[PDB]
């Protein structure tokens, strides 16, 4: 069975997002997680090296997406504070 990593980060808006997603679902997952499809050069997340691409989202802020489309998660993390936290999962299909 395959095991990932998932860990809760906490980074703040620059500059908005630049990072793709995708609200699908997978395997032991009877849901649809946020994935994270690619990251822009020069974002906050990119700069720092925290997430990479190919991963998946379950908690924003505190909340969690787990059943969400790509809109309400895409429009969530635009109406967040200064200090956005996330927590994403290593991983790739």
């Amino acid at each position: 069975m395959k095991e990932p990593e998932i860990i809760t980060v906490t980074l703040k808006k620059q500059n908005g997002m630049g990072l793709s997603i995708v609200a699908a679902k997978g395997a032991g997952q009877d849901k649809l997680g946020i994935y994270v499809k690619s990251v822009v050069k020069g974002g906050a997340a990119d700069v720092d090296g925290r997430l990479a691409a190919g991963d998946q989202l379950l908690s924003v802020d505190g909340r969690s997406l787990v059943g969400l489309s790509q809109e309400r998660a895409a429009e969530l993390m635009t109406r967040t504070s200064s200090v956005v936290t996330l927590e994403v999962a290593k991983q790739g299909a």
